[PDB]
């Protein structure tokens, strides 16, 4: 039958690294909160009425992060939108229910 969960999780290129570029920046003048210059790591996809990502970023070549990068319809507003990120998170942190 169907999972229960998210998808699976691979490495962070520098598209999925500019995926989170995309509404990263807005991400941090949206809470007006900075993180400190990060690299993707990792990264996956959602499903919803569209396509939500959810990038791992590094922060100090030893921190991480989880930001989001949803990605709407043209019909509407195609942009990019953040759904919902993370800070200094861990390896071992969640990423689903959130």
């Amino acid at each position: 039958m169907i999972p229960g969960g998210l998808s699976e999780a691979k490495p962070a290129t520098p598209e999925i690294q500019e995926i989170v570029d995309k509404v990263k920046p807005q991400l941090e003048e949206k809470t007006n909160e900075t993180y400190g210059k990060l690299e993707a790591v990792q990264y996956k996809t959602q499903v919803v009425a569209g396509t939500n990502y959810y990038i791992k970023v590094r922060a100090g070549d030893n921190k991480y992060l989880h930001l989001k990068v949803f990605k709407s319809l043209p019909g509407q507003n195609e942009d990019l939108v953040l759904t919902g990120y993370q800070v200094d998170k861990n390896k071992d942190d969640e990423l689903t229910g959130f």
